[PDB]
């Protein structure tokens, strides 16, 4: 089959285990078996599905070049499915508490599911650990038998820690560090030391890095038996730095993507994030605008954000984008070269990953 | 050492590596590492330890009886605070998240740790996020060569995945399960027919008895390599039947206990939770006193819960309590003499579980 219609069958496969589970083992009832499926459709299905699908692709160029009887390819594609699966479930898990977490409104042109008439956050909190309870569920069934189930676990795990330290410094990041006190309300920053691009780069790997694009080439390889043909520094190296831009990306449609194609309004500027739009424009700014900035920036009044955009039209960041743009090609090119050293094929995979990404 | 000198000795060393990897390889700062290590100690310490106490001393009874080297004897032990602090700190998950949840005001005398003044919500939901990440990292760090890792892990995630199905039971249980649709507010009964014996027990039974009876049991075992020395059945069996009449307990408490004692302000009532108290009593009382529980129960006025109270205790449920409790002694007697036929050490150490519990 085209991969994206094996993937989407897997779901359904994926989701029928699930309930049934509920249903065998759970004592749950049928009204909220339904419940839950509507939430699992809501939270994981309508996107682009690029995570989940990094992960077939990854397997799909190793099949390609290694011999295996019919039904070893049949497994290894259903695995990857299964794989990219978990880190969907495991996304549809980060989004849902932090669209709570963040007062969101929108996302993907709908609401937010904290936001649902008959959910609240009472129970959204609840379904988002549920969410990441049912990657789990389906890594223990369906990889039971499978030899790479302990390293694939192991990597699961060190990712998700590493994306909920993320999140912590993202919602931390317009405070001044010495000034972090659980006893304390916390103020924003008025110097904005910290919005450094050494600081902003920590934030990004962390917050994003690690499950968008390390967990799911890493994952490819694992279900491929494919792990130890490739140098893994280099596809740490690669990850964080795709991973790094496709956050860039994100952080300038926030501020200028119209609100009918983002599926959402941005609040980034309101909510004093260090972006790399505040990063970059402190970067080039002369004592005024850095005045102007922080007397606008981090306020709800609809006249201050619009001060802070037009610093940012004034200031021409689309050149600093475009130069950061094309130091990003430069190194990816570089490492891919690198990889092809030990594998042509994962290298090749690896071009399609940034390629989808650079032209987004 | 006494069990409970060695079980705080390994909190610090938990903490400290927990912490140490933060620095070494998460980038952290010393400002965010004591907001986290602040966390840790708010979230984690102050109980009483029932449930990872649970794991050492089962672990303890064994010892009593095994060969060991004294070097084995002083892992097995470490391995048993290590699990028992898993739990413990599995728990710190629950309790931030559901006090969210739940929006409550206090718990154990202190303010929940969403409303420390420098924490909030956007920050408390990552934290017991965080919490419940810790106890795989130390699983992983500490049991890393164990022979008992897999099955540990795997009970671990089973047992978590019960607790959270268990919230959804819980949350969910004043309202009529035909009206469950997320496209809709969710209305109280009217009616309360879903507020019955069985129904109650599938809510006690999935949203504690999983984490506070069966794993550290069962952990106890494993850390052991004793778990094929016992009928797995009974343990369930006896752990779902103690973990019963804990909560049991807490229902009333709850409702009868003063709040200096209680540590907060009971609201189940104002909730229109499906309390043992509102089970029992519609299991006895006449068609006034149904009418008027209807009139009254779930509603925040303090006139309409004193009424309930009043119902509750007009209709002398101290009396189904005493019958409850005599009960729940014998069976639990009958399953610790049916554990004592392949294993007697083990019957005494659930015998121990259930003096603490019974004479709490
Ligand atoms: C309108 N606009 C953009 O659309 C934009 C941008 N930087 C990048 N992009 C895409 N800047 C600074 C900007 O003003
Ligand atoms: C005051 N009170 C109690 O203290 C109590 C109780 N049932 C159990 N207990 C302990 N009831 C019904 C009660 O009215």
């Amino acid at each position: 089959m085209a991969s994206m219609e094996r993937f989407l069958s897997v779901y359904d496969e994926v989701q029928a285990f699930l309930l049934d589970q509920l249903q065998s083992k759970y004592e749950i009832d049928p009204n909220r078996a339904r419940y839950l499926r509507i939430m699992m459709d809501t939270t994981c299905l309508g996107g682009k599905y690029f995570r989940g699908m990094t992960v077939v692709n990854v397997a799909e160029g190793f099949l390609a070049v290694t011999q295996h009887d019919e039904a070893t390819k049949e497994r290894i594609l259903h695995d990857a499915c299964v794989g990219g699966w978990m880190i969907e479930f495991l996304q549809a898990h980060y989004l849902v508490e932090d669209d709570i977490m963040d007062g969101s409104v929108m996302r993907r042109g709908k609401p937010c599911w904290y936001r649902f008439p008959g959910v609240t956050t009472q129970c959204a909190i609840n379904d988002g650990i549920i969410l990441k309870s049912w990657t789990q569920i389906m890594a223990w069934h369906y990889f039971a038998d499978r030899p790479f189930l302990k390293d694939l676990l192991c990597l699961f795990q060190k990712v998700d820690y590493a994306t909920a330290v993320g999140q912590m410094y993202d919602v931390t990041s317009m405070c001044d560090s010495n000034k972090l006190d659980p006893e304390v309300a916390q103020p924003m920053t008025t110097d904005f030391a910290e919005f450094t691009p050494a600081i902003y780069k920590r934030i990004v790997k962390y917050k994003t890095t690690f499950y968008t694009y390390l967990l799911p080439l890493v994952m490819g390889l694992l279900v491929s038996e494919a792990a130890a043909s490739v140098e893994m520094n280099l596809v740490e190296r690669v990850a964080h730095l795709i991973g790094e831009y496709f956050q860039v990306q994100d952080d300038v449609m926030d501020c200028f993507t119209p609100p009918e194609q983002l599926g959402k309004v941005g609040t980034d500027i309101e909510d004093a994030k260090c972006s790399w739009l505040a990063v970059t424009f402190l970067g080039k700014a002369n004592a005024a605008q850095v005045a102007e900035f922080k007397a606008n920036y981090g306020e709800k009044d609809p006249a201050k954000v619009a001060v802070v955009k037009r610093l940012y039209s004034k200031a021409n960041l689309q050149a600093d984008f475009a130069a950061y743009e094309a130091e990003v090609v430069r190194e990816v090119e570089s490492l891919i070269e690198q990889l092809k050293v030990k594998s042509p094929t994962f290298a090749e995979s690896v071009a399609v990953v940034w390629e989808k990404t650079h032209k987004r």
